[PDB]
């Protein structure tokens, strides 16, 4: 009814939509819209408008006055002119005097042109006039998103042990490496519940693999490790290797499940194995061959996963490495300097991702031939759904811990997102914030950057600040580069002050569940940008630097190096609360307006809203160790907090048991 | 100046960084520890509340805690918060806390300060050889040792005031129709301007010291034909000569030995925009005057300004370079069982550019003795400038020529000022630009800006003006854009009477902003100041990173969020509040001590004037000397007192009591 589905082509199904809406027949109710080009939507945009959404995208929360791409990239610098990262999340929001809501249900790569061009001009077109476009309307912006949340499904749900740390890096590969990570974090008293495990721990890079000269009986390791509390997370790449003998391989071969080129061959993209093939994610076929193969883990111990390289990623094709050994060829034998050292080194960067090989592979969708470039944007998608659904099979009941890089819209429903590889930068704290609230916006709640930054060298400073922000996030880990600065927590000079961090993150765990369960359960949003919570504070809709977290909290972390405070806008008077490192909490009450607060590197700042309160626990060292029952209220008195729980394990989730009114 | 004690350690290159002869100390070192077991290291620990400036152009912040630097001048595109290098090497430093004292490493070769980065509390300053000279100066604060150090290395760079006029420039323009389309796009709006560059266009296959003869048939004239309209053409000048028989500059240069040259005696080979150059030996005076004399091909056509780029020196390639690669494009071209991984192959093509190894094969002339250049690296791009410098004096004594360059080291100051090189259209690198004006003050450098627009990739409408906005207060006012990025001049956008409104702002500032320049850089003192050097008592301002103070009146507090319509400040003593407005009105407000909010919208140029001052402010004129500085509008407060310095901004006639004027409101 306030949702209006317009047709364009004929679409393809993306299957991003769970709720069905007629096709509706009058004139598109905004701006204008054009076929002398592709396709395109031009909106003349009123001056004090805002735009929302775009989730997983670059730059701010108000999108306006930049250009963004959905157009799956691996792309490992995430600097302010990148245009496409790892998303492609086509929902916007022109919110003001006029507010309405736009999903661009398209496959392949569309420009959003937000005032990139023209200030006051907004111009989403892509090649095809093959789409479906999503009108939504509402009263403010806030009510457009809970719609669309609505007609998308419900959220993916994680297993509750995910709400704890997380401690990664690309390098771990022996029993050894990892037990020095369990003894660095268990002996310095630091909670901690899960550790990752990237590529060093298979066979040769293989999918459903193990070293099994590192790991022997890896299922007794991780049976060990679980002893703990630490659950084993390990990776999964979008690449089968090939290499006869290889299970995977020579089934994904005989029975075609993989990508193959115009001609029936299986398509070779070259990644951390090497040659390597591509399951075919569009093939319902090959999407449950390859799900089921998650087994080989789980019927080990294994209870979360993470999905990676899955835009997909190619190193080379073998289309393109000829033409750049050939290339080499005439540059090794240049006399007459016709050929530059800069070309050379330009050809050698145009084979990463190429865009050629992109439609070098078909995808096979019952029975169709599809070239992947027209369906790019799903791949990540569809990976994280094989998985989803394979699990659903395996074990109906049971939640996995899943996420993946890249994804589409309908993706969030089987698997939550990770922010790829960021950078030990100070900007990338605030990126981390920014792009929180839009994910919520397109359905992705379980997400979170790598603390600390991916790429390059980290501080100390840097590392507690990142932390601190991750407290929120329902995705909290530690994660680094091949061959940066070690930086697990214990790798630092007093380290009882990440005890301190992580503690805070650990007694805030049964709040930050309970707000996400809820959120989850109710098609509603966990972060929120000021401008959905108070729509008629004209200060508030601005800020950007502070989030509001499920009905009783503003988060507003300190990303300045150096800093010992910052400035905060509180729209409502809030008390000001810090988790104290000697295990205390300071609170003090502010009057709404403009503020300057203290906020030293070994403390955690958050605001509880007028009339509210949430439940703190004492800090416990694993998840399965908070003590759920004599939490102290923190707030206002006379206030009330709904708390949600379960087992945290199955989905048991609509029991009356699962509230409990706590009042201050 | 004997309170500023000098330690001498080994045999060091005498960088001629100071113009004050200080003797060499005798006792130990004042302050942490010396080492001297795998080279040079000095370490010291710091106190927790400790702050520590200085730097000048380098990367982060003010306060240089929580990260290494290190002094390598190194070409560097991409200026991303994790480089620890950057073009310039400006080896000053002051601890700011209990215990206050300042440090200048007179150390021409890769120096690195690892500030708080392996231990929090540990400032640790080492380098390969104990070939250095370490001054010491005590004093009572950080400010007072900045004065100090500012007068023993002498007397900043002085620009003509032409130079304070707003400026256009671009990779790209090459054709008198080009510049022309400039001019009219400029003119024909009523857009203030008085400078126009010529990027490595302007010359003969970019050769130094050429012009396009097709592209410049009869250049004195058409230089003329923008002079005649207040545009003053800035040439910029390379430091490779190019290879080419024929070429005078290289005939020259090899006939006389006057290039750096290999191990074995040979000419050394660097590529560059030209392809095959040479570098004139900047270490060797000769060589030095020789080159510096070559402006005059410029000069007597009517230039009267330049920019040195490409001086760390830069290098794509050297023959020894390219040879190693292509037989590596070799191996990996015939390669058949993927012995040879891509990535090696694209690794051997960023090896070969700015290739630490071709910084060891060649060699500087230094009156008979040999050094190997990486030994005095840090020194190429301050001695080529120093050439320029040296020349103009010789040339005309006395006209002020607008000289600056991209490396530079301490004692560069003295000849030139520099610009921040190739940031980016980022709205963090508005901030970076802001950063670093204390710290390059501090060491001299007072002309000074950044790529306003951002140099490389695409910018909008919002960050060019917000750029500006910041620009109207950096001695250096430039809009300069990479080969292929979108076009930024001022007209390529919508309501172009925005950006007339901001730069308008920029020429009404200008006598009063000139007036600063002078009064401080006769002063050795600065002309912008971190506001711990102002308010030193108030914990709170000692941190404010984020605003400056500018002489002794105002403070600015730039605008570089997208998309926000005000920002944060901390306000230390009571200000008024001002905003150049874009109907051409100066809205006024007081505020009081404590934090604020305030709007500034786009197209409005925001600044405060401190308790008891004021500032003259001219009605705007579209070039310098059309601006009427008789009769100024005072703004600020009842009572207050401003002298006025100015002079004909032409020559070199400072001390005058003509030259000084005050004005009271
Ligand atoms: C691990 C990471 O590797 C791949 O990306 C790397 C590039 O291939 C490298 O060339 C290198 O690029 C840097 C250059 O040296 C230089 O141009 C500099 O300016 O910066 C460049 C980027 O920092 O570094 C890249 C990233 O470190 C691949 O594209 C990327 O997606 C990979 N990340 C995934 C892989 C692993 C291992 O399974 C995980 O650890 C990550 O979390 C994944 O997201
Ligand atoms: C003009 C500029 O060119 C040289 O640097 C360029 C590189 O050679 C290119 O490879 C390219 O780098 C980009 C990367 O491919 C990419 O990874 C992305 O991250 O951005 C990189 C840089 O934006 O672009 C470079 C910049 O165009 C040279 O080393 C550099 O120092 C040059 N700048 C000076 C030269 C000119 C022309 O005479 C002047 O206009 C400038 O103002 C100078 O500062």
């Amino acid at each position: 009814a306030m949702i209006r589905k317009y047709r364009y082509g004929a679409p393809f199904d993306t299957e991003a939509l769970t709720e069905k809406i007629e096709t509706a027949e009058e004139a598109f109710p905004y701006g204008e819209i054009s076929q002398k080009e592709g396709f395109a939507f031009t909106y003349i945009m009123d001056e004090d408008d805002i735009v929302y959404g775009l989730g997983e995208s670059n730059r701010g929360i108000n999108k306006r006055g930049y250009c963004y791409i959905s157009n799956c990239t691996d792309d490992p610098i995430h600097t302010e002119d990148k245009r496409s990262l790892y998303g492609a999340h086509n929902f916007i929001i022109v919110s003001g005097k006029t507010t309405f809501g736009l999903f661009f249900d398209y496959p392949s790569k569309l420009t959003f042109d937000i005032g990139y061009t023209r200030m006051d001009t907004l111009k989403v077109s892509c090649e095809n006039a093959d789409l479906d476009i999503y009108v939504i309307e509402g009263e403010n912006a806030y009510d457009i998103v809970k719609q669309f949340r609505r007609v998308i499904g419900r959220s993916y749900i994680p297993p509750k042990f995910a709400f704890g740390f997380g401690q990664s890096r690309y390098g771990y590969t022996t029993k050894e490496d990892f037990r020095a990570v369990a003894k660095g974090y268990r002996e310095n008293h630091i909670p901690i519940d899960m550790i990752y495990m990237d590529i060093d721990y298979m066979q040769d890079f293989k999918d459903f693999t193990v070293n099994e000269k590192n790991f022997p009986d890896f299922p007794e390791f991780v049976k060990e490790m679980k002893d703990q509390e630490l659950r084993l997370i390990p990776i999964i790449d979008a690449g089968v290797k090939v290499e006869k003998g290889y299970e995977v391989y020579e089934e994904g071969v005989k029975n075609n499940y993989f990508c193959k080129r115009e001609d029936g061959s299986d398509f070779v993209a070259a990644v951390w194995p090497g040659d390597t093939h591509f399951p075919d994610m569009l093939n319902p076929e090959a999407r449950k061959w390859f799900g089921d193969k998650y087994r080989f883990l789980i019927d080990q111990g294994i209870e979360g996963f993470w999905n990676d390289m899955n835009e997909p990623a190619i190193f080379y094709s073998s289309e393109g490495l000829a033409e750049a050994k050939e290339f080499a060829g005439e540059f090794a034998k240049d006399t007459e300097g016709k050929i530059h050292p800069w070309a050379m080194q330009a050809k050698m960067k145009d084979i990463v991702n190429s865009p050629e090989d992109y439609k070098r592979f078909y995808h096979n969708v019952n029975g169709k031939k599809i070239r992947h470039d027209k369906v790019h944007n799903l791949f990540g998608y569809n990976m994280t759904r094989a998985a989803g659904e394979a699990f659903e099979r395996i074990d109906p009941e049971k939640r996995f811990l899943m996420f993946s890089r890249s994804s589409y819209i309908g993706m969030h429903r089987y698997g939550g997102i990770w922010m790829g590889d960021n950078k030990s930068w100070w900007s990338h704290i605030l990126l981390n914030l920014k792009m929180l609230p839009s994910l919520n916006m397109c359905g992705f709640m379980y997400t979170g950057a790598d603390l600390g930054g991916f790429g390059d060298d980290t501080t100390r400073d840097l590392l507690l600040r990142f932390l601190a922000l991750g407290v929120f996030t329902p995705l909290m880990r530690d994660h680094a580069a091949e061959g940066t600065r070690e930086q697990e927590c214990y790798q630092f000079e007093n380290i009882e002050d990440f005890r301190s961090v992580i503690n805070a993150r650990y007694r805030l765990v049964p709040y930050l569940y309970s707000e996400y369960m809820k959120a989850a359960l109710n098609d509603d949003m966990y972060f929120k940008p000021l401008g959905f919570v108070y729509p008629d504070d004209k200060m508030a809709i601005r800020v950007e630097d502070q989030l509001m977290l499920g009905n009783e909290i503003m988060i507003a972390p300190v990303y300045e190096q150096n800093a010992r405070g910052r400035y905060v806008y509180l729209p409502e008077e809030m008390k000001f609360i810090k988790f104290m490192p000697d295990g205390s909490i300071s609170e003090e009450v502010l009057e709404k307006g403009v503020h300057y607060v203290d906020v030293a590197l070994n403390e955690v700042p958050l605001f509880i809203r007028s009339g509210k309160c949430i439940p703190v626990a004492e800090a416990a060292e694993c998840v399965k160790d908070i003590d759920t029952e004599n939490m102290q209220l923190i707030g206002y008195e006379g206030s009330s907090y709904t708390l949600y729980e379960d087992d945290g394990i199955h989905k048991d989730y609509d029991k009356k048991e699962n509230y409990r009114v706590l009042t201050k």
